[PDB]
């Protein structure tokens, strides 16, 4: 499914995103456009040998099981297939696990490169949440 940005913004407030770990919702809605044009079944490949799924590409080198990466850990307990559901809750259920584990957004690199420090507050203007 590819999402608009307000239907985004309010199934990610919906699933608790909003200022989790202390990330307003914009910075959430600006990382999955950059990472995956807000298309849940986005995947693209890392030169390592795993891969990216989905609308905030979690990479299954630790996240998820592809059943094709030597050494993953599986640390979000999913297959990552389930990452490119219509339903983003498995997406958003392994992202507060990512966001948790010390380097808080700096995990994806498009919010570093293009969303962190910018006025994420844009993302969710003009939107009804
Ligand atoms: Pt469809
Ligand atoms: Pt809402
Ligand atoms: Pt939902
Ligand atoms: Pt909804
Ligand atoms: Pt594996």
């Amino acid at each position: 499914k590819v999402f608009g940005r307000c239907e985004l913004a309010a199934a990610m407030k919906r699933h608790g995103l909003d200022n989790y770990r202390g990330y307003s919702l914009g910075n959430w809605v600006c990382a999955a456009k950059f990472e995956s044009n807000f298309n849940t079944q986005a995947t693209n490949r890392n030169t390592d040998g795993s891969t990216d799924y989905g609308i905030l590409q979690i990479n299954s080198r630790w996240w998820c099981n592809d059943g094709r990466t030597p050494g993953s850990r599986n640390l979000c307990n999913i297959p990552c297939s389930a990452l490119l559901s219509s339903d983003i809750t498995a997406s958003v259920n392994c992202a507060k696990k990512i966001v948790s584990d010390g380097n808080g957004m700096n995990a994806w690199v498009a919010w570093r490169n293009r969303c962190k420090g910018t006025d994420v507050q844009a993302w969710i203007r003009g939107c009804r949440l």
